[PDB]
């Protein structure tokens, strides 16, 4: 079924990214090329507190990064809204300056805390099964597990715990950030994901651009193998293989 | 300068097997979509080597494809080199994949035959590409007897694995002088994808597409992520972050 | 160094599970060659509750061991600190092992309860150690509720899959002040010297041992692994030769 | 059972190399440590060789060990040969490890001149050990020449990477009818258990060792991961558990 989010539909699986680019022309272009439907910012980065971009063509993902409590989420998020930037809320809170990763309480305060106010909810969290099931249990619109460290560039670390989210949730799957490469993207939506967020893996290459038109490639042909049925493991019964 | 072998450059980076769809039809659309301008298939199970079994390339116009026949089946040197001339004489031979497998179990190949078949069809005017194993000192022996490419495959045949040594084909990718197309043991399009992204000129896909439940559309998500990996590949990618933890010696 | 918890040492870093093997002859003799100084059991599944269930530590000579029941079973912080008093009331705990599954699929740990579970025992006097996810942040907080170690997953318990996500492992036992113990998912002795080598303080096991054909030699197995691993660590391991190619962005 | 080649035993599955020690007397008591049988040395490097290059053998006992020199250096066949007759007009020599690197970038083995090299060894009355990669059906090639045992890299030397390709080592132990040694690529205890949980009846090591801050401790702790991974091999490890999720095709 097309990707859809709060009772809207979108056909494009790819979530886009903006704000690192080396310019307002190749983001533009950037945008274009990918075919994005979403588009998603760290408001506390901008004027307010993006140009040449007719935001009418798209919906608005504001996210929290830079917030390290629920409260300081919240703040943002309710600063987005009344900015009329945001459509829905990408709730990230990160615990940890080193690796980035995310705090799993704020990000369950946060996420219950807007849910109440009336945002379209979409955490951001980690791979850590159990937690995705909690976040669903308040009313999420969404999980967005990160594949790895946001600008890791690693792909997906765990593609086990990534499937056990996948199939358990009753509400779409994101795989956000940590992508380096459409390799990565395509693992994503082999595996089963509604899609894929993606921002400075496109935004960092040295030809962004072309890379957005890639990333666009990528999540369409994991999508496509993952309806079309790929073929199975050879068993060979070897050492490597214990138990088969 | 797109991908060029014996001097004939290609659109599509994508090579194609075919011969094992469930049907024409599907074999028929699957080429389409794909995109392909090279169709590779194992002339020895073919009418033309014997009339108990159907042809495969049925429904396809030859005209608009370059054919990469090649000799799977094959267990020493002299039976490829066999299984080759007969299929250049019955005009289904534009190049050469020399394949033979020493192993019944993995069917990875024999490089001591793939060596000696290579030498002896260069000898004989093909334009040769030997099917070879990621062992990056044997890809150069096989450039330097004047291979017109080299085809070292991800993973064992079928094995659905994708690409197991990725460090190895980088290797064999920068130290080439002729093509490198990853060969089979491709899974789906992230091994593909992987493959361009490493820095490969193409990939030969036969299984992963053919014996999927949806070909069409498997061929469609093949074509795409070989695009994918290709632009990648072009666009300069991001690099790892460094944490400088223990699971990375030397941070 | 030394492995320390709650302030007492032990001279192994090797803790082991009881309960599951093939009978309690072969049991007494893993655990004595594995040289181990911590057990850990399901109270829930032995004798001392409602039906008479097994001992698992029967034969078991326990002034030679430390020891660590476990709350294996627990669906909620409520189950599991009923579970903890009971192994406190039957003089059958040093320290307290926190495991609070929350899928049954899985058996991946629920967050939420086990959080909450470890701050009741803790309120209550208990050492207490809870088994965990790989979460980074996740450890961090369970640190800060108080607790004397912290148990990240190498993978899901009974996968036999070994360590999945080595980089999460490395932020929580660089990130830690309590001692860090991979516990479950290992599936073989290369997988306990991996948890060293990252600078594990300490390897938890049981079925990896009480599953294989032969306990009391993989019993042996793990334990020179696990010391394997830590000297490793400790004698500073060649780094990875970069060569700079394409499967190296 | 126990490590035989060429009809002679060995108690350590551990081969070590020797001569890029810190000093001698490090490397002394490191390969005491290690508790190893059969020493590898580059004789090509060394004294015998010329002159103005050192003994890497000084102040060891050599008549403890079984002398495996290596061709190390040779780019060609013709020259292997040479280095192998040169070690044993040296009395240097029980066995040879056949050694012809093709690859300036990545160390890897010319499987063309390997096999060359191989038969004229052969030829000449030696007990040959062949280094080569992890190409299947070139490790049978070489046995069917007649080597005495197949030694199969698990990655580049000194990549410090570990065993980059599990399933190929595992195919090549399968088929073997002469022993399986791993030789270098290794990095850490995690590796060498592996090797010999895959089956290899030994490994063969050096700078992991030589190259650690603390040789002799890694030295030790090299002889208890491949005692640890053998073990394993032995014990029969516990199956990896399906969940049957989208990451199983």
């Amino acid at each position: 079924s097309m990707l859809t989010i709060g009772g809207k539909s979108f056909q494009s699986r790819l979530l886009l990214g903006t704000g690192k680019y080396p310019s307002f022309d190749i983001q533009k272009e950037a945008v274009a090329v990918s075919e994005s439907d979403i588009l998603t910012f760290a408001v506390r980065r901008m004027n307010i507190f993006l140009e040449q971009l007719d935001l009418s063509k798209y919906t608005l993902l504001p996210n929290t990064a830079g917030a390290s409590t629920a409260e300081e989420a919240v703040r943002i998020a309710r600063l987005a809204k009344a900015s009329g930037l945001c459509d829905m809320i990408k709730v990230e809170v990160i615990g940890c300056s080193r690796s980035l990763l995310p705090d799993p309480v704020e990000t369950l305060k946060a996420s219950e805390q807007l849910l109440e106010e009336g945002f379209i909810v979409l955490p951001y969290t980690s791979d850590d099964v159990v937690l995705a099931r909690k976040l669903e249990e308040l009313g999420v619109h969404a999980i967005m597990p990160g594949a790895s460290p946001i600008g890791s560039g690693q792909g997906i670390l765990n593609p086990l715990n990534l499937s056990f989210i996948i199939e358990q949730a009753k509400v779409p799957v994101i795989v956000d950030a940590g992508i380096g490469s459409p390799k990565d993207a395509a693992y994503a939506m082999e595996l089963g994901a509604d899609g894929v967020l993606l921002n400075t893996a496109v935004s960092g290459a040295d030809d962004p651009v072309k890379m957005a038109r890639a990333m666009k490639l990528a999540v369409e042909a994991g999508r496509l193998s993952y309806e079309a049925g790929r073929i199975p493991l050879k068993q060979y019964g070897t050492a490597s293989s214990p138990g088969e």
